[PDB]
């Protein structure tokens, strides 16, 4: 008996996010998404290892939702019979049944419709969570996403200014646990349910072997670099459902962030790393100021350039010369400069 | 010559919290505590791996001490002859003197009093520190608790509105490190003296092997769930002396959360997840809108599920389906649905 | 064509700082700094390991650069013919080309000059950062500082009131990932170059061997403790680049901390713990109450005790009775004392 209108949404794959208003005069709706269970191998690394995942919709993360405050958000949930396991859905936005977990579990072949009311504003975690061991393993198999529940006034800096981006990114870090043999090669299996015994042993020394963005080392950089140009804000929305991290945007700051992701809470402003605690979504606001390439990453830099965790921003205009210059291009060092002088040495 | 009234507490095992107001119009007392060392054997797991544990009043964590801001703590520290270690309590909410721990180091079959002014509001740990590398093996030993200062007036959201708690509890997490033998079996010791060498070891790689609520994996689950109604406002306390936790409440939020821990600072508001950094004390208010379990995680899901670190809410009440609600309940995908079509095929 | 006068600073090794000025009613400059890079064998811990380091200005962490608010910043970069990698430097502090990265790449016998507006407060990493795998290696090596950008009205609460500190300290913090041999010895090599190999395989697996403030386990303890008084202000600038840490004062709080490190957020008050996000710089205020010795750490007190992160505090003044007392010293438990009647035994 909730006589509202329908709105039917169709998701796209990250980092893009489907069309939406930020502040809309629209009134309340019950806004329909669907996500199907895709369990299959993915590549995860520039070396090929493969992986047995679990995805939302055939990513890693999982697509980003847009809906906004006092919609009613109605999921259906499929399970197709391709897949071999059991899956439900836990909406951090959501309230109540252990984040709709309690009411969406299906085997394969079965699908489900949850509807939650978006009382919460901010980016929230959405993640599979079966039961017992089986749920860390469902989420760090790819199964967790985001949704984002925007104030019907859109994004403001918590000082009665608004805020509005030009364009959104949604980065899902996928922390991830491969097993290796004696050799120290990762192992490949044929199922997820074959990979389970040895994929626990690791997980269980919390130790990835991968931390990458949208399911794969190198997945955000060369061709997949996110797009930008100078004057545009961007909103970088930042997920990790199962384990922290210290987003750092390499020649750029984060101009207003809500690390702990929640907008009834004014951002902070001018920080050069926030910190995604796991099991949330934050998100940061930037306006580029600067053409060129940027490295987006965790700041644990062996995480960023060693298990896979850098994206790339490409972003055209005309460079400034007042926030930086190059005074002096490399050259041989004088002489006569006194280096052998300094307090140092 | 400090002429304040004496009120002397009892203090009650956690996740439970001694009797106390949050607003009073008492004048400031010397509140009187006393906590007693017991190192002893004790259960963690639900294999029933044993731990050569250190306690304050032979719980893990400590109990929760609760006076108000501008209060007189004195605390008799006991050692009982028993024991076989030195001991002492460094109070993070007090002045001077490392906490208190350069004026509590006693033998076996000493006690000692100290008082310190409650002159910082808000949650904080306490724990043993000996000195040296005793300070953390005491401490992941289970030799920390908390204490809380409240404001005379109570709580409030940092915007002029009374905050009022019906119901408190105490979660102390506690990362527990303990050896394994070759075969991978944790290994059982006669005293803490026999289980120092092989628990450093493992202590110095940073991963524990267990993280664990209330002293051992299961302790707030089934029978001892947290109990709950719909429409009470929870204040939930978490402490970590040692390590890092990401506090969930699964279908839940934190309506008020202070995640540094201290009541100077407005509470951020509707939270997904908070941060409670290692040798610190966080706190999150909730008010209960559905009835059921919930599961309270750090959410590191392979801590939660698989090392220890899940703890249960039982919430009477009416299910209110205006939140959430299954529109539709498992069943078959029809055909006729046009999966297969989907973009991400 | 930047006509603005020049005003060279001498920078001094950490945990000091160069002269400067809080509040200013200068204008701004151009703020002319020089950094040389050192490759050099540091001892790290108490029994003498030693470390293939890289370094600016010969210091782990880099010295720290102070400047105000709308100055320009203009690093000359010297990479000596005596070091053995190519270097540059990226400064989180500034807008663009990878924070200077991307400007500052030399060889050894080269030297470049870099300016960057300092647009944004606070106090923010400097680091190395080659490119790829380099730049976690040579962070993790020691090619790291910060850099603080203060207000023209220097800082203050965010409620309108000026914070002036009395005296400042620079904690770089380092996450060190020494080799072990079969027998778990640390492993000496001749060259940076030599190290690396095994240096990777120790950093893949994210648990550093020590953990240690101004370069070495012990090196802000005993003689080279810091050095304050009662009533004085200290501002206590902390830096990872690289790795999470959670600074604690022991017998003090932070009165007021920017714990994501940026002048244009409030601080938070009375904060017992804080946390410096791995790629970033964090600072707290603290008006010493009492006299004595203070452990300063990270509060995972593994790493503060056995990995090397404790420094001293001696404060000279006279002792604060009313803070805290012994109110009385240890003694035998009395008979007559009913330990044997209480609640947990
Ligand atoms: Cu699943
Ligand atoms: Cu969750
Ligand atoms: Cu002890
Ligand atoms: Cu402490
Ligand atoms: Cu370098
Ligand atoms: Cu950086």
């Amino acid at each position: 008996d909730l006589k509202l209108p329908r709105q039917r949404v169709d998701l796209v794959a990250p980092p893009f996010v489907h069309v939406h208003e930020q502040a809309t005069k629209q009134g309340p709706k019950i806004m329909e998404f669907k996500l199907v269970v895709q369990e299959k191998k993915m590549v995860i690394d520039e070396k090929g290892t493969t992986f047995q995942a679990m995805t939302f919709n055939g990513s890693m993360p999982g697509p980003l939702m847009v809906v906004h405050e006092g919609d009613y958000v109605e999921v259906t949930l499929v399970n197709p019979a391709t897949n071999t396991m059991p899956h439900n859905i836990d909406f951090h936005s959501a309230t109540g049944a252990l984040g709709g977990g309690a009411l969406t579990l299906i085997n394969p072949g079965e699908q489900v419709v949850l509807r939650w009311k978006a009382t919460r504003t901010g980016v929230f975690v959405y993640h599979c969570a079966p039961g017992g061991p089986m749920i860390p393993w469902h989420v760090v198999s790819g199964m967790n996403g985001a949704v984002m529940v925007l104030p019907r006034d859109g994004l403001n800096d918590g000082h009665g200014h608004s805020l509005r981006y030009d364009r959104i990114y949604y980065i899902g870090e996928q922390d991830l646990y491969v097993p290796r043999d004696e050799k120290g090669n990762f192992k490949s299996y044929d199922s997820p349910g074959e990979a389970y015994s040895d994929t626990e042993e690791v997980m269980r020394k919390l130790t990835p072997t991968h931390v990458v963005f949208n399911g794969k080392a190198g997945a955000l950089t060369g061709k997949n670099a996110l797009n930008a140009n100078v004057g545009e804000n961007v909103l970088i929305v930042h997920s990790q459902a199962n384990r922290d991290s210290r987003p750092h945007l390499i020649g750029g700051h984060g101009d207003y962030v809500w690390e702990t992701g929640k907008f009834s809470n004014a951002p902070e402003t001018g920080l050069e790393t926030w910190f995604i605690r796991g099991g949330s979504a934050g998100a940061a606001l930037y306006k580029f100021l600067q053409p060129g390439i940027y490295a987006y990453v965790t700041h644990n830099l062996i995480e960023a350039a060693n298990l896979g965790a850098t994206a790339h921003f490409k972003v055209e205009g005309k460079w400034n010369d007042d926030l930086m210059t190059q005074v002096k291009a490399p050259a041989d060092i004088p002489t006569g400069s006194t280096n052998e002088n300094l307090y140092f040495q």
